[PDB]
């Protein structure tokens, strides 16, 4: 990896940066509701932070071989969605008031979509990291169908406010989390139609909207009280 | 690996089958005690799946040299234990109603018994994997212990069905469970009494009753509500 | 490793007596408050004897080459610290009674305190291993503060028995805690001034007094009812 070094080093900025504001901005805050959405929000490019670092200085790379090839896989992408996507998934449940058992359906999925979609990533027969990435999304859209069905009807017993602030995050998360097993499928993981340049640039511009803008989105509205 | 495949492979087929058949089966429910029990146990198969294909495919075997021979391992069945045995506890403990700090006991001691038992299976010094498997053995008489003189007398005091549901998944629990630690201290892993092929059979029988049977008996009663 | 292993043997004796004496402690406890706090309490040294006889037994130690040589890292002591530090956090939470999301903020900074921390010992780059440290440390700034500015303050609403059990422990933990990053950068994980036996023999110090120490102020008091 040397090429992408540029996206990899863009990614570590705007994270810490992200980082730097919701820290800064939650400072003032005294309700324990708020209180709460802050420490979830803010902890999410944090964790991004350490991992996109991990990535420029070299650590979070590691080398697969399939195909004639040894392939350039970089890890802690899988790494820190473990951590990530579990959280923002608490932002939307404490948002829309979602159930313990609900909540435990979406962390217990989306914990095998990411160490599903990891082991595809690692494994070195080509054609079976192909099975993986195919549970690894179904899997996803599992997880889009109750946060998008289920907690809609949640959000609407709930002050307008709060009610559309979701309705706005959801979009955000529907759309952008299904780029991911189709970035993913052309990178280099996959079926290689684009290079890892690239793929790692996508992956950057999703991972910086995911983690950071949704972020703001949530955090500079008043549904967080 | 090759000969167990067939168990491999049936073991894929069956924590598949489980994992539909409760999705489709708790589709319908409303209670949100019935919904946490049905989200906890879907959960449970879901993962064995996972880490049953990754043994067929391949990926959850490693080789650990230990003795005059470089051994098969299969990891993936302590990554699947790991996450899969504090769930089936949970069922157990949200059935009986238990405390707070019970339960953290339960997945502190589990999550021991598991790693401590993974530990075992890696360690290159023959000797000492036994050391370890004593170690994780004396971990799960620990929680056998309170899940069965503690819970019980937790069980008493609510609903007869509840009560009796209880007394069954108990004994099924600590019968099948003391099944791990002479299972593998007679296969491959340990003392080499059996081979991998009927190891592999064994552990495929009790995950199968473990995972699926126990989630039968539980989903299929009305405790749950 | 060699040298050390009387102080890995020591490490081990103590924390296995050290997790002997709080189960045979806590056996007669009715009150699920206190119950709670030997449940959290006691787990910490179990887990750190597990991880203190791997790096006996040698499991626990790796080769990580950094500068001119192959260094020697316990890596087991980074997995202790993992699942010990946090269980620790919760002790000092629950006294205090601290807010769901400030124990989220301090439970994701921890984390990050130890992984970025583990990033470092393993990082090949001897001047990066620099970088995670100041990460690592900057995250455990974060944590004393709010365990010494927050925590307190919540402390101070409570009876006084409480209130002054918590200031024992405040000191003690921002005091231990804050040497950990001392003795990493001296030993031989950093800039080598002191040599692997003698930087063994202070984590020995610091995970005794910090794991089963702080073990006995707190349960040896009546704050914990
Ligand atoms: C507490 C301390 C903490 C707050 C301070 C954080 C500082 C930390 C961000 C500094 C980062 O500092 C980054 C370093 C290294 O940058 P490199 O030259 O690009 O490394 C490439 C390497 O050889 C591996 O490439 P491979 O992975 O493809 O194999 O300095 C080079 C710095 C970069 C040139 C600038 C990057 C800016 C960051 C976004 C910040
Ligand atoms: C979303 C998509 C998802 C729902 C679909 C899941 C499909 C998935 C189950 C298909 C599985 O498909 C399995 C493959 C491979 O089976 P193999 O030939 O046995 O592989 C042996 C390998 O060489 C390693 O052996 P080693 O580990 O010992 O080294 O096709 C061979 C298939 C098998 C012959 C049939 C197995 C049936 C499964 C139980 C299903
Ligand atoms: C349930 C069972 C459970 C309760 C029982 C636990 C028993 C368990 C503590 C016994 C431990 O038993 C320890 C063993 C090995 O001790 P060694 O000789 O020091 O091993 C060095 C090795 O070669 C690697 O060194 P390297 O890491 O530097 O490479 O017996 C040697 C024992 C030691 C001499 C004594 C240690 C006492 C322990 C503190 C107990
Ligand atoms: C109710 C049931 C009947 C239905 C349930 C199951 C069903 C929904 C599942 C169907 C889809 C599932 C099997 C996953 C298929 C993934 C699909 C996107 C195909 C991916 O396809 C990826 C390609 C990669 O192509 P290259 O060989 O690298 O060459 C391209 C070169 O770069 C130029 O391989 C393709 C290789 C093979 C396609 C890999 C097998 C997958
Ligand atoms: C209050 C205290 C006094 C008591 C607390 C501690 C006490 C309860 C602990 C006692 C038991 C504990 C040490 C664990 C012992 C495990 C026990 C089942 C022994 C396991 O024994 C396994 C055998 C393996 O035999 P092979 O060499 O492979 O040859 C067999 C070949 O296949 C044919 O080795 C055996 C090798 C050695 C036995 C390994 C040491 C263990
Ligand atoms: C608001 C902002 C302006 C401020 C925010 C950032 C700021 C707070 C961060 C400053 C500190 C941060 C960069 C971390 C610095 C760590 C500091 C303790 C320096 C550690 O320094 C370690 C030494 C190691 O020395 P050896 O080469 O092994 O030789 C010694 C031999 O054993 C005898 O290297 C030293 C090598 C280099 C020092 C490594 C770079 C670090
Ligand atoms: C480049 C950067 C990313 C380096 C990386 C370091 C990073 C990994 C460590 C930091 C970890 C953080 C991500 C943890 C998330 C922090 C947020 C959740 C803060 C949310 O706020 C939680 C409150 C808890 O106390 P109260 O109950 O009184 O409100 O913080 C208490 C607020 C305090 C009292 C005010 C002062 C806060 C200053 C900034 C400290
Ligand atoms: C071969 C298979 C295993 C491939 C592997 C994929 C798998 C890893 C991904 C699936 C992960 C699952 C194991 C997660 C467990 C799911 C169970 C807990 C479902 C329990 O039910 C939870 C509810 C949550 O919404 P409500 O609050 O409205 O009730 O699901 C909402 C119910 C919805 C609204 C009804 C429609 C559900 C369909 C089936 C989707
Ligand atoms: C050398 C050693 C470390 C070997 C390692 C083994 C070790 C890893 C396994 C043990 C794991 C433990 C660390 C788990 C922590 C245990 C503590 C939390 C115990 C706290 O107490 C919790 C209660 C739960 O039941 P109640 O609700 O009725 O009170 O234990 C119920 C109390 C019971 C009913 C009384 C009898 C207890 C005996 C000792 C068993
Ligand atoms: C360090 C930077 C902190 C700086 C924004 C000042 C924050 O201080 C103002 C707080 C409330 O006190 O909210 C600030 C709320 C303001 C009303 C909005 C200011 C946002 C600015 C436009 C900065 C945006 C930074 C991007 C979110 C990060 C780039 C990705
Ligand atoms: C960092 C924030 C988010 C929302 C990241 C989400 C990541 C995913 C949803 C990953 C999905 C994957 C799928 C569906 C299948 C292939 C493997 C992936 C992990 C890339
Ligand atoms: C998948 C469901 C269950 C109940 C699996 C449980 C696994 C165990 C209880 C494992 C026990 C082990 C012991 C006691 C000691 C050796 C190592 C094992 C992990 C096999
Ligand atoms: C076992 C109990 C405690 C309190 C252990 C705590 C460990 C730390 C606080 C570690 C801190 C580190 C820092 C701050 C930076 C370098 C890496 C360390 C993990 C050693």
């Amino acid at each position: 990896g040397r090429p992408e070094w540029i996206w990899l080093a863009l990614g570590t900025a705007l994270m810490g940066l992200g980082t730097l504001y919701f820290l800064v901005k939650g400072m003032g805050v005294s309700d324990p509701d708020a209180k709460k959405f802050y420490a979830i929000t803010t902890l999410v490019p944090a964790i991004a932070f350490t991992m996109y670092l991990s990535m420029l200085l070299g650590y979070g790379l590691t080398m697969v071989p399939f195909g004639g090839e040894q392939n350039p896989i970089y890890w802690a992408r899988y790494a820190d969605w473990l951590f990530t996507t579990p959280l923002l998934l608490l932002d939307l449940a404490l948002l829309v008031d979602a159930d313990q058992g609900t909540i435990l359906a979406l962390v217990g999925a989306d914990g095998i979509m990411i160490g599903t979609g990891l082991v595809g990533a690692l494994t070195k027969v080509y054609s079976y990291r192909f099975v993986w990435w195919a549970i690894s999304t179904a899997a996803m859209l599992y997880i889009l169908y109750v946060l998008f069905f289920g907690f809609t009807s949640k959000a609407e017993s709930m002050r307008p406010e709060v009610a559309s602030t979701f309705k706005v995050l959801r979009n955000v998360t529907v759309v952008l989390w299904s780029a991911y097993p189709v970035v993913w499928l052309i990178g280099s993981e996959g079926a290689g139609i684009v290079p890892l340049n690239i793929e790692t640039l996508l992956f950057m511009v999703l991972d910086v909207s995911a983690k950071v803008g949704f972020g703001l989105i949530l955090l500079r509205s008043r549904a967080i009280f």
